[PDB]
């Protein structure tokens, strides 16, 4: 686990990564927007800002008239930070914290916890863990932005990628590649490229029934809650054909006192750097309009800060079934 | 750290599609079979060692031009599979895989030939070569290696759009009120973090303003200290005026047997090969005439990361215009 | 056959054909070359013109001085060759015989016979066959122009063409094509694209040794010799490699009273609608430079006015052997 | 011949590599299986006829939406390799492959629906639609047919370098020395022979002069003998001012179900396929202004070569200005 968590923070490290963040206005204007529109959640206020980054969030509870914001970062991006505070002259009133959220003290209970800690799927890079850890600091009274976050699950249709993965592994099966026969590792080269989630977006028309939603709320749930997720699904086939895989996109809503603010990573919506995820089925399923696909989705967190993806799936009016084994840390970016 | 670097490294290794996308350069691999079989006689009955075999393809070659015995030495995973071929393949006679570090795994046998396939970005990237040279404590003392020279070519050139591409990255740092937050007291960081990467991709010789420079390595001669530090100086003498904004490096690799010497080369002049060709930018261009001469040093400092951090320093001799820059080799970008 | 031999006349009925055919600059100016700089064999002579098309080697008979020619053509070419005899006003000197040279009759032997009757790999469309009958026509002292055919063969080596057949077959190799298992008919797919002659050119590097000449001499051949014709070959590997098959190329003779003029196909001359001609073996053979590659190439006459082509080789220093079968009249036409 | 021209064109579709190439097609493909399973009802427990079944790619999806016994009737040898498949993916008590034409088997059952792919260029090349209607003697009264309805769409174009091309083409036979021989009595019969030739590509909409006409064929109320004359008369509003060098068609294929109505289109507008679009040029264009009507006809006349002989008669009604241009549509024009 060290060994991912190094270059992980090592990868944070980067005013790169910061900059292309930054600049995905779905993300940094709808943080904005929910900040300063509950104003009255920041006015006078204590705010922990959790994985700070370059501080851009604790500089929008600021603009909102926080009285205090402790700003935690465990990558070297911490620095930047407080150049970034001292050369707004805001040193009074924001407090750059390098080190991890588990380990660094604060001097204080906050009034609330802001954090941007969605990965892919929402769950990549597990930092909402930290950031429900980072409830230990929260008064009674506190508040999460973002206060609650929607997984959306939905069967799709998508015969070409289904063929890509076949197409890519079939290099293996030559008898003679510079008179070497590789056909013996064409099936690992397949389970390979199906244990990928693949990032990119697409038309929702591939979507084949509605979506099911699973929802965390960041108030109420533990740290350990995240270690094991279990989504059931009953989906109601709104279309006839065969069903690749699942799809998967994320909400997140800051329920302010004035307002909720959504951000949304749905297909519907403009794209994000988060896109969309897609697991395929390793065998699609044929589903008929107004059958019902069952099953479970299980993430299971593991020693890479992201899930092992089990996914099982049967048409019940067939009985025809499909089982899925992913890794969410190596996942395909498909989208060019 | 090491450990980590190590660990991250050897899994990014282990996946099947890194072997597929490696062997899909026919330039590569057609060059290492070219070298090996029609220089059959250096392994006709004779003693192997592969170093980092990966799939083992190039165990194979040996096979092929009539090795006696061949141990394939893997770290990643990889080495099952490639178990798996030699199996199918009907090659357990003599090639045998042995999983571990070459630094670390005990052969039982001194080696005729040692072959390895050890070059990364610039020639020096993944410091596989040390590994390289430290086999040659299983080498015989009339041993030979494939490849047995590298030289790196290094070339001033003139790109514009490539310095404007990455300015203006830079530049987003130089809002004053990004979301209203002042970010320029960042913007030198920002420019040297982005003037840090080196560039891989491809380019047309027209941008190259001297003949290259030249520095080679004797993989048999050299040991693997001489590789903790590379000094590679340079006097270019400029056959064009106008702005050097950077130094562009390719390498070539030479496979000296006994019946021939073949030339691995991913020059620009060449066809186009996966390890395209690397520059690193100047974040003030060297305005130069022709007939002046460009003279300075690269020094390569090997690093943890099993990389090296780069430092080049180049100054115009007429004028004393001076250019130093630093490129850690562990952030690339890649342009395609 | 009779629906093959239809088919044929019905493609050479067409003036796009004729026209693409007289473009050709080798084919029409190493015609009127040797026709013309043999003037004295066609001076006052009787010339018989098997299978005129549109008649121009009979206008070169004519511009060479031949009293008289018979061109005979069974396409409906012959309609507009007549067209042309009479708007060239040499209706005196060149007769017009709709038909097939077997079962026209001429009310003269000849002085010396002429057609262009070559095909891909020369021998492909039978037409040698009705040039040989032909003869029939023919005076004791009587020439043919084109004399004599040579068929070079020779070993080539290219991994990518190779490649392409079964990157081309793995279309069949899907589990799932639209829920459909198309597994099973990969091996025949295989098959059919081994069992297609490629036609194009290529780089002369590609071959491997000097190249085996078959000869044919059409004073003294009988028609009947071109049903079976067998080749024996016996190359001296130049190289070391991978053989992947044999690359065919012919040329002709033109024997006459002055001078012999030749017209060559082979891949070191001009490039030719003839292109050349290559029959990949199953598995390529490993040869050592001075090795021998031994074997048969046996073309067998089919009723598709073609050859089925069989070829038996090996390395006789280690037994490897491969053996193939390609049929002609469905070649597969790679030039792009 | 008629019996030469079918025996070619079953041993062209005998070829697995052309089943690849439709079958990669997929638009065809993808809409094909969109209308059997959006429409599983139509084959839920039913009787289907595959006319022409090829590697039976129609027959599987009709077995997927639930047909209890699919006829797959197939004349070329393709029939076996169908037979693998239906073997292989375990379908032998729902599918049973039918060697033979479709007129001449025996089915022991009167089928509800018949399927088939019958579409040629402009949609009746080849004329496989005959055969289409001919089986219409084993459908019940109740049946439905797959497709249901074919829309024929023509329209004026303006291309000059298309025109331009197939002209400089024809000029090769207005030289009056072609190696001193005068070709230009022949000028005229060229132009003839490369304007019949239909021009089978893809063009930019912005070509077309008028919105097309459509001519509809109800293929469940046709009869075989209706496609032995095909009379469509047209009357386009000229929309844009220029020289209307031709007429372009292209076709849509509805299948109407009781679900819902899915359509095939290889519209221009549309994503291409491998029908691509024809245009049949005239050797004169006609100017017309906009505002203008061109009218006129087309006529199919079926021929024994498993094609039609076209007329195409335009005028612009404003001046009089007439075209009338034949084209054999078994030697068309693959522009790409
Ligand atoms: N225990 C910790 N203590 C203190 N800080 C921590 C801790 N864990 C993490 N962090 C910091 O939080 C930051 C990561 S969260 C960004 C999550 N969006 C990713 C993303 C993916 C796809 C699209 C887009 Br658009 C954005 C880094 O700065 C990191 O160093
Ligand atoms: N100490 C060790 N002992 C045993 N094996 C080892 C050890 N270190 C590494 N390896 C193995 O060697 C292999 C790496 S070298 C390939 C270097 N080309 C990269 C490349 C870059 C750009 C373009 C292209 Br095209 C290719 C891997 O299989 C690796 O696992
Ligand atoms: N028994 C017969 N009696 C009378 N005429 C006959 C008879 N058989 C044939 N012909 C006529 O000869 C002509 C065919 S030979 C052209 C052979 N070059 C092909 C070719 C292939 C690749 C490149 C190039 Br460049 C040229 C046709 O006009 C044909 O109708
Ligand atoms: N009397 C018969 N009885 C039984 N089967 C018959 C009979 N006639 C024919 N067939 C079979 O039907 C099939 C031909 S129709 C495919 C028409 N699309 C062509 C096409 C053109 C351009 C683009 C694309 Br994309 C596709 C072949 O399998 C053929 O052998």
């Amino acid at each position: 686990e060290e060994s991912s968590a190094v270059q992980y923070f090592q990868f944070y490290g980067y005013l790169s990564q910061q900059q292309n963040m930054m600049q995905d206005y779905v993300r940094t204007g709808t943080y904005q927007r929910a900040i300063l529109q509950n104003h009255t959640d920041f006015k006078d206020k204590i705010v922990l800002d959790v994985g700070c980054g370059s501080g851009i969030l604790s500089f929008f509870a600021a603009q909102a008239g926080a009285r205090k914001i402790y700003a935690v970062e465990a990558s070297t991006m911490a620095q930047h930070a407080e150049v970034l505070v001292k050369s707004n002259n805001l040193t009074d009133r924001i407090v750059v914290i390098p080190g991890k959220v588990e380990e660094v003290s604060l001097p204080e209970q906050v009034d609330i916890i802001i954090s941007e800690p969605m990965g892919y799927m929402l769950f990549n890079e597990r930092m909402l863990e930290s950031y429900l850890h980072a409830k230990k600091y929260l008064k009674p009274s506190g508040n999460m932005f973002p206060t609650i976050g929607d997984v959306h699950l939905a069967p799709f249709t998508d015969e070409q990628l289904y063929m890509e993965q076949f197409t890519k592994a079939n290099f293996w099966y030559q008898p003679s590649f510079h008179g070497v026969d590789l056909s013996a590792l064409r099936g690992a080269a397949v389970d390979e490229y199906f244990r990928q989630p693949v990032v990119d977006t697409f038309d929702i028309r591939i979507l084949m029934a509605k979506s099911v939603k699973y929802t965390v709320n960041f108030l109420e749930a533990k740290e350990g809650d995240l270690h094991r997720i279990e989504i059931p699904f009953k989906f109601h086939m709104l279309h006839s054909g065969l069903v690749h895989g699942l799809a998967f996109w994320f909400d997140v809503a800051f329920i302010g006192s004035i307002m909720t603010v959504w951000l949304s990573t749905a297909p519907t919506e403009p794209l994000t750097h988060w896109y969309q995820v897609r697991c395929l089925f390793q065998s699609p399923l044929f589903a008929k309009a107004g059958d019902t696909l069952s099953g479970t989705c299980l993430l299971i967190a593991n020693k890479r800060q992201s899930y092992d993806i089990s996914i099982v799936a049967q048409v019940d009016q067939t009985g025809s079934k499909s089982s899925n084994l992913l890794d969410l840390k190596n996942p395909f970016f498909r989208y060019t």
